[PDB]
């Protein structure tokens, strides 16, 4: 963790406290049944009376990413997997470090178009203070201002896209409303707000990642 200024501290009291919902298949781990990198775990899972057994490969860097996001957010998982295999999984990436124990399967989603979208009301009502990573886009159809993107990950050892995301997941628990920055990722226009509310937020967000830069490029 970057060390705090004394005026981003007083910020962070000032806005609600938020949550970051996690997607787990390609987004943080990929896994692979019974039909070369040694994989991290593999976990048996019984399924309609079958033993099952999966071949499960962490993200790079998913184990620091979820110790320092836990430390901003609150984590919930938000699968479209079956609960046997989702907790499962869960489970061993938190690794008894009692971070990821909120959950959401499949149960919670609802198939459109052979998507599973993710309804984040079921998590958190209030979308001033809730965000999704998924590397789904169909996962976050109803939710679009709240969504992270992120790339798929299948094997690639040299990905760093957890990495990545972490500054801007520091600046982004600074706003008073996440969708002030996440809206924005009139076309014509030059515009990077659209109300005095959205850039109080905007300038809360940069004076985060101003105290970065000084970090960095010196």
């Amino acid at each position: 963790i970057l060390p705090l200024s004394p005026v981003s501290r007083n910020r962070l009291a000032q806005v609600k406290r938020k949550i970051l919902v996690l997607d787990l298949d390609e987004t943080l781990i990929h896994s692979h049944h019974d039909g070369g990198t040694p994989p991290d775990f593999i976990l048996k899972v019984v399924i309609d009376k079958h033993p099952v057994r999966f071949f499960v490969h962490k993200r790079p860097h998913v184990d620091f990413f979820l110790e320092v996001v836990s430390q901003w957010y609150e984590l919930v998982v938000f699968t479209a997997s079956m609960e046997i295999y989702g907790s499962a999984v869960a489970d061993k990436l938190d690794n008894s470090r009692s971070i990821l124990k909120r959950r959401y399967y499949r149960q919670h989603c609802t198939l459109e178009l052979g998507s599973y979208i993710k309804d984040l009301s079921v998590v958190h009502s209030d979308l001033s203070s809730i965000v999704i990573l998924d590397n789904s886009p169909g996962a976050y159809r109803s939710h679009p201002d709240n969504a992270i993107p992120i790339k798929s990950w299948f094997s690639d050892p040299s990905d760093t896209a957890l990495l990545n995301l972490l500054p801007m997941l520091d600046a982004l628990r600074f706003t008073a409303d996440v969708r002030s920055v996440l809206s924005r990722n009139g076309s014509a226009k030059g515009s990077e707000s659209n109300s005095l509310e959205q850039a109080e937020d905007l300038k809360a967000f940069e004076r985060r990642l101003t105290e970065y830069i000084h970090c960095l490029q010196a």
